[PDB]
């Protein structure tokens, strides 16, 4: 499900958006390219030190929008790429998808995205 | 509104993720830190060439939000910060704000987002 291009922005730093369906319209929160873990099975993995809006968004509905990039990563028509992924999320504090990201010792939970579709728009 | 360590953030490199209200759930789309425009009266300009789906959404719900940040920024607590924010959009084709992102060949409108908070949020 997801290119190697993705993974080839991964190896770069970044800005990750995150984005949820709140009761009164979107909500979107971050994380760094540098912190997200890929696992078998189309699986992205990142830290939750926050993410509380987000989680009680998730629990209502889990469908969630990841976009990410690089200005180092060649594109289609020039220097620079990103990508919009889609997915299913899950809030995990124990097992190995935790423990996948345990490491980062302020992390609460794992926000664990199982993604449908990744599309690079660039 | 918008603070001074939000334009620093704008002197470095990174993905800007914009998130609107779509009719079954959020949408989310990018444009390059660099590419940003800010007038006063808290405006914010980006290059539309694509954005048909976000314009649309737009039209439907004014509200966005934005996220933005860089790791060659300090935040509160360690290198690497960014925002939040939120505000009202508004897609111009003519004018002073079109003409605020003439520099940008391909565009097809202007992306004028009116910020009514800021936040940094790391
Ligand atoms: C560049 C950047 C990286 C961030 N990385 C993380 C992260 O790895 N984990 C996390 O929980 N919050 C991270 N945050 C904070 C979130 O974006 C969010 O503000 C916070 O988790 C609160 O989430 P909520 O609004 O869903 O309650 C980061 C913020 C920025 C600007
Ligand atoms: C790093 C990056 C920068 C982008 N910059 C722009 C931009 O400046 N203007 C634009 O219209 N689309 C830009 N895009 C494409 C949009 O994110 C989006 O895919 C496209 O405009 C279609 O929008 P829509 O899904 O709302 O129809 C960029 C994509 C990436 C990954």
């Amino acid at each position: 499900m997801l290119p190697g291009t993705f993974f080839e922005v991964l190896k770069n730093e970044g800005v990750v958006a995150i984005a949820t369906q709140g009761e009164d319209g979107p909500h979107l929160v971050n994380v760094w390219n540098s912190y997200l873990k890929v696992l078998d099975g189309n699986r992205i993995v990142v830290p939750v030190g926050g993410m509380h809006k987000t989680e009680a968004n998730v629990a209502r509905d889990e469908r969630v929008l990841m976009t990410l990039g690089s200005r180092k990563v060649a594109g289609r028509n020039g220097p620079g790429t990103g990508f919009l992924i889609r997915g299913s999320a899950a809030f995990r504090t124990d097992g190995p998808e935790f423990e996948a990201i345990a490491r980062f010792k302020w992390a609460r939970a794992a926000l664990v995205i199982t993604v449908v579709s990744a599309e690079q728009t660039l």
